[PDB]
């Protein structure tokens, strides 16, 4: 046909007018727009390619952020200060395009004035999903709908970490906020939301005169005062209602940042350092916004070091198996899965894992040189390597699921018997091993069958006493002094048997005499009388010289 | 230009002939020839797309197949038996395309008859890496250069399960290994594997005639006796040198089969059924064949439950937390990656957990209805669930790293020694804690002055003895049968403190007599002697009768 039989936008911009089917006048489309101006807040712009694969015009991203306490700058530039208590909303929608959706920002109902114990909470609400960040004193954590770990990924959200932020990110509408502990910001892309949103953070328009309105409505030139106006009411809490400037302050017109003075303006944050400066002075209170200024000339892709040029009185507080780099991968490479991944341009400052070791894998903190498996305990392993891990033998082998666990099944010898009357079979914690929990001949002094054996006068000490058996053995009651003198024997029994015995042995000590001395020195000798005559041995005689 | 300004091959599958730069003489290409009537492998051709998108051309794939111990199909349809008992080589590439490709069947080194846990080896070589899978009477095992685990994937080379099969691919190469314990297939495509490959599998020329090549590169007719020239060599073992048919292998032309009777050719396997039958009968040998027909019907989309009707003899046997289904998915859902939808669309058979509940993850075993974490210690948890993991607080939540433990911060007993002496600080593990060794006081006998009073005499006993301390309370020595007595109060001391007296001393009790059984008894007396008198109780006068 002399038109074409569909004259077209064939393929690769060849467009066409058919002359007939065999002959057309086919035509070539192509173009390049220069780079825009600006965007009325200093962010170069990026291509943002048609429908079309002709061309490709400039259009910029919306960016919202918030510093300080009371500091605001909205997606246009628009930069003001507001204090309140009550939670207010950042960004939502005008025309609902997403169910649910919304970025809001508790700043004191946690802590109310100074927010030192915890500054401000974030809520992002997603369809069916809502996320709170909270911080603390030491780390901050999130709550989802229950508390979770960090890597999350559910619904199309995702939660991690970078650097020194929190990203809550969704991919399908391009929807990025960080969150900090001392600051926040948001990313949207412009064709996605492109003049249909409202909040704190203003209208994404690319004209600063809209950048603040009443949920009526309204357009007001008190911008301060329009922020005020955006409050959630909940169910909690209803009833909502000199100086010398410090050298740190100077850093921002140092030479230092001179690279950061083209790409992005320093007239606001050098402001807002001065305002805290001089609100009260020496609390360190002005390296909150120098932090922010690092981190946008980071995002546009100007790495720098300041910090050290600060004198202290700030850093980072990370534990020692990490250190502190200015400049460092947003997503450091972990051993599990780093595989091939477009490395970005933007370094990011934070703290990571010492140029010998890397990163084990996400959501864990060891870091190891030569990876192999990390169990619920955070101990590094290898491969090919045997270790009792809980009360089970374990191996980490390559492949899958790492650690491979199987039971103890610990066995020892089983014996009943218990030969001394001390032993008695009590089975007890496995010293060893607490888990085998072998059996043993306990020993209980008590239960001692045998008796003491009573010895007679003259024994000493049966030595059975302390013998270190199970029942102790017993020393002997008796003692060596002359005991068998006579009679029942025992130490003196000088019982007169002669008829002039002496024999007063007195336990005189000698060898077996101490035991028996018979000291018996009888004296029947009898010595004459002047007239008792007959008297050679006569009845009781004793010697008589008379 | 007249001349066209690239009259050439148009993008999009177009061409066009020019004498004018935009009036071109326009032209388009396609085609559909018909399906190959056959491939001299029974099996339909698959569709092989053109570099450029014009046309879709029928190549048939390369299936080799081997069941049993001496069956061999090559690519091309062709069925040979052969017999052997060194380790021979299935495919290689006759030109070197990749370094180091090869498929090796170990048959007989690890089993020689009889297998009694290994049938065979396979043996999988590809650039730096090999692969040895090897079988025991209940789970296979597989060796990667070391032991590795099942969900295994390196440089390329990924091993996995499917079904009641181990699969081993190269996703670059599309080569496919599939292996059983009682067969094994390789699946090679076309247009990577033609007129180059080599072995006991032949040539996939698509023509059964070229099938057996010697080593040197001839052809000869038998192929069986050419499979016995493709042996390779190694250092281990370097010496290498009445029939009743059974209803069970009839089954293969009962109805059950009759959809495999097409589009499968079932010659081969019947003969094979009928062969091994008559090798001897009654050992169930026969329904090994049956196991390779029904695999490849289902590999043809047509799946047939045949396990019911073999009246026995062999079945599946895994564990009871899995029941035998004859179709179903080649990959099971597990909760970890549920991911998309598998249209694998082919029901491999198998065994898999309940309709009730659904696996955890890969590399795990433990069927669960709700998922939520699983330790080391193959045991469900809930989400938010606090236990006693090792010595540890560990919780369960949804997000990265799944478990989170913490140490256990037992508390201690807080005391020095006791007051008792022998007490001595233990600082043991009190049965009631576990990993808490809580200091403890532990009185030692050894330890003590237990202060023996050793009394003169008469004191029976001190009766300290044993009280609950384990000081070694102490009894007395002395006892009162005669404590009184001239003979430093000795017991049985019957002495005449006075010549003229008794003092009888029995040693008996009685109400103090303990202290002095001996008591006194007066002997002295006088009478009158011989007239003139004057004997006036001449001293020493006890009682006399004069
Ligand atoms: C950081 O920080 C720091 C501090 O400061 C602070 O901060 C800042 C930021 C600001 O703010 C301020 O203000 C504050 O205060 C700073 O500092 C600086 O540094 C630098 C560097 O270093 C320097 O310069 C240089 O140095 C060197 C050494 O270094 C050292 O020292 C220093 C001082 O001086 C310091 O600072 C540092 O830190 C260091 O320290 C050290 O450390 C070590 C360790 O590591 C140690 O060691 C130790 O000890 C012992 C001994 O050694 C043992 O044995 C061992 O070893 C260990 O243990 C040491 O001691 C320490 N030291 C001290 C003293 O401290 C030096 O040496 C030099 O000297 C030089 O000069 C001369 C003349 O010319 C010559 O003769 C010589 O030879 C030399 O040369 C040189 O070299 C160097 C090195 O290289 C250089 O430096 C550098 O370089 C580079 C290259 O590339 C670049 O250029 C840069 O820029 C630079 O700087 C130089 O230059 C050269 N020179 C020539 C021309 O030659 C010197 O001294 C300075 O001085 C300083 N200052 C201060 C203030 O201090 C920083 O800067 C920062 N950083 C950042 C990042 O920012
Ligand atoms: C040997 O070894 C051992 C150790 O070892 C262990 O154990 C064993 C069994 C096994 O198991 C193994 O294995 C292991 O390892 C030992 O044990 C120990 O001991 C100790 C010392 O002894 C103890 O502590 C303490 O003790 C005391 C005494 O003892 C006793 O007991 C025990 C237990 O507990 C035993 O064991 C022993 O043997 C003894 O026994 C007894 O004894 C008693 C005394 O003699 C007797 O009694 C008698 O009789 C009658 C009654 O019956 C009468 O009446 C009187 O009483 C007496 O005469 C008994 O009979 C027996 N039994 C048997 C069975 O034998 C104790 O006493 C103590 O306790 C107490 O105190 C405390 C304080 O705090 C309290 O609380 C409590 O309650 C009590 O009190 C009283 O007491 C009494 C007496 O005893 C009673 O009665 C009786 O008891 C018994 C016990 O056994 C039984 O129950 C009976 O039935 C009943 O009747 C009451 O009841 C009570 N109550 C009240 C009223 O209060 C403590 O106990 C420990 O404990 C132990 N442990 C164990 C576990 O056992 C052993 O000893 C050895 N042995 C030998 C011989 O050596
Ligand atoms: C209580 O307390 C007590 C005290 O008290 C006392 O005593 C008593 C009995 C009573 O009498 C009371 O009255 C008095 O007071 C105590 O005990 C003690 O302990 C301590 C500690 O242990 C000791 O120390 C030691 O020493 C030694 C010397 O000496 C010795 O020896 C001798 C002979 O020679 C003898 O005689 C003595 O006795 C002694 O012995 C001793 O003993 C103990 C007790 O028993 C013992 O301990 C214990 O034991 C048990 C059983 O029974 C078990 O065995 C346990 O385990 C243990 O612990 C000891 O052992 C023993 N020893 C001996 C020798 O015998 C020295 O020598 C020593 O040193 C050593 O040892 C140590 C540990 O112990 C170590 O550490 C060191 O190093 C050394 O080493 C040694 O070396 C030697 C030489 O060579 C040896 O020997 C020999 O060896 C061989 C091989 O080579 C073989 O075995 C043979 O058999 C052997 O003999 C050894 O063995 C080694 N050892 C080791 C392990 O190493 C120390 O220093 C003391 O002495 C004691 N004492 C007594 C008398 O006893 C307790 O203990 C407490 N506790 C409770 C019971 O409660
Ligand atoms: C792998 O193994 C498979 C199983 O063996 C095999 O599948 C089929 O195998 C059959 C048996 O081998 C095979 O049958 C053919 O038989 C021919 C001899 O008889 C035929 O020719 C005489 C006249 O010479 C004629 O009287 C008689 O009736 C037969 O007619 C033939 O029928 C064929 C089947 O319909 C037909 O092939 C079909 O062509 C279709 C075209 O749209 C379509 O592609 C179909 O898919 C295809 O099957 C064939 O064209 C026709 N011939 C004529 C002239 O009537 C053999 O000659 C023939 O071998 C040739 O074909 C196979 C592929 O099919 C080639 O591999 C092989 O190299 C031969 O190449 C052929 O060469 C002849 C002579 O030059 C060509 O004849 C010309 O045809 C022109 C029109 O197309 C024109 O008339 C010219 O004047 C003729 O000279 C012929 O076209 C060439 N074919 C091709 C495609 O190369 C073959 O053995 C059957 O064809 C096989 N079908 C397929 C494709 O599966 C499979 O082929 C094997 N594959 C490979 C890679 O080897
Ligand atoms: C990203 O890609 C690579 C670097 O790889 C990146 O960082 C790794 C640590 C991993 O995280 C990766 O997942 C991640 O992508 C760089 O692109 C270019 O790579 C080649 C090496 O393949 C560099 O060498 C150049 O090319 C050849 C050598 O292959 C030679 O001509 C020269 O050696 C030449 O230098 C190349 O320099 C590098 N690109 C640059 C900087 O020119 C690069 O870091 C980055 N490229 C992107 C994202 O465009
Ligand atoms: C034997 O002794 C017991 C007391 O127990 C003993 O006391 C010493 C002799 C010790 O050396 C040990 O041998 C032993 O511990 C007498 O039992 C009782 O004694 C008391 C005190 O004398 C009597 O009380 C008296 O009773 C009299 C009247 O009988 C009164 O006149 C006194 O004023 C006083 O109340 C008590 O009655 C008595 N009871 C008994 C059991 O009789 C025991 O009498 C004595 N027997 C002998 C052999 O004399
Ligand atoms: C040794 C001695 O003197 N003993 C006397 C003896 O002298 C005396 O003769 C005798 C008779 O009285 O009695 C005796
Ligand atoms: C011989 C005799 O009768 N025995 C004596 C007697 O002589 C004496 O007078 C009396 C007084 O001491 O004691 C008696
Ligand atoms: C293509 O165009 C030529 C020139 O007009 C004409 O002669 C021919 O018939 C056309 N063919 C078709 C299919 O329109
Ligand atoms: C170029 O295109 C025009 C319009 O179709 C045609 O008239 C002319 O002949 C073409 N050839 C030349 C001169 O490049
Ligand atoms: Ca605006
Ligand atoms: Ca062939």
């Amino acid at each position: 046909p002399p038109e074409c039989p569909d004259t077209w936008w064939l393929c690769d911009c060849f467009m066409a007018t058919c002359k007939y089917n065999n002959t057309v006048e086919i035509v070539k489309v192509e173009c390049e727009p220069p780079p825009m101006p600006t965007c009325s807040n200093g962010l170069q712009p990026v291509r943002v390619e048609d429908p079309d694969g002709c061309c490709w015009h400039w259009e910029c991203d919306c960016y919202c952020t918030g510093w300080g306490d009371p500091h605001y700058v909205t997606f246009d530039g628009l930069y003001y200060s507001y204090q309140g208590n009550c939670t207010y909303v950042l960004v939502e929608e005008i025309s609902p395009s997403v169910d649910n959706f919304g970025v809001y920002i508790d700043n004191y109902h946690c802590d109310p004035n100074d927010k030192v114990s915890c500054p401000r909470t974030l809520i992002v609400r997603h369809e069916t999903q809502e996320v709170l960040i909270k911080t603390v004193h030491m780390m901050p954590m999130q709550v989802q709908v229950q508390a979770v770990a960090l890597p999350y990924k559910k619904y199309g959200l995702e939660v991690y970490q970078s650097g020194i932020n929190y990203v809550v990110d969704i991919p399908e509408l391009g929807v990025l906020v960080s969150y900090n502990g001392l600051s926040f910001s948001v990313r949207l892309p412009y064709h996605r939301f492109g003049n249909n949103t409202k909040g704190q953070c203003g209208t994404c328009t690319n004209t600063t005169s809209d950048d603040c309105i009443l949920p009526s409505g309204e357009i007001v030139s008190n911008c301060e005062a329009a922020a005020d106006q955006w409050l959630v009411n909940d169910p909690s809490k209803p009833h909502c209602p000199d100086c010398t400037p410090s050298p740190l302050c100077q850093l921002i017109k140092d030479s230092l940042f001179a690279q950061c003075h083209a790409l992005v303006p320093p007239q606001h944050y050098y402001d807002a350092c001065v305002f805290d400066s001089c609100f009260m002075p020496g609390s360190s209170l002005e390296c909150a916004s120098l932090q922010a200024y690092a981190a946008l000339c980071a995002q546009q892709n100007i790495c720098l070091d300041w910090r050290n040029h600060t004198h202290g009185a700030c850093l980072v507080e990370c534990p020692s198996h990490r250190e502190y780099q200015a400049c460092g991968p947003a997503e450091e490479p972990t051993c599990k899965s780093s595989s091939s991944q477009q490395n970005n341009t933007v370094l990011v400052e934070g703290c990571f894992c010492p140029e010998g070791t890397m990163n084990y894998a996400p959501g864990f903190d060891v870091c190891v040189k030569t990876c192999g498996c990390v169990g619920p305990d955070n101990v590094p392993r290898e491969f090919g390597e045997h270790f009792e891990f809980d009360c089970k033998n374990c191996v980490c082998l390559e492949g899958g699921s790492g650690i491979i666990c199987q039971p103890k099944r610990c066995s020892q010898k089983p014996v009943t018997h218990c030969v001394e009357d001390g032993t008695y079979l009590a089975t007890e914690v496995n010293p060893a091993d607490t888990c085998c929990n072998i059996t043993v001949c306990k020993c209980n002094t008590s239960l001692c069958k045998e008796k003491p054996s009573v010895c007679p006068l003259g024994f000493e000490v049966k030595s059975k006493m302390v013998p270190g058996r199970c029942c102790p053995f017993y020393w002997c009651e008796s003692k060596g002094v002359c005991v068998h003198g006579n009679a029942e024997y025992q130490p003196g029994s000088p019982v007169y048997s002669s008829k002039c015995q002496d024999c007063v042995c007195t336990d005189k000590v000698d060898n077996n005499t101490l035991l028996n001395v018979i000291a018996c020195t009888h004296v029947p000798c009898n010595t004459s009388c002047s007239p008792g005559f007959e008297l050679m041995e006569a009845p009781g005689e004793c010697c008589k010289k008379c």
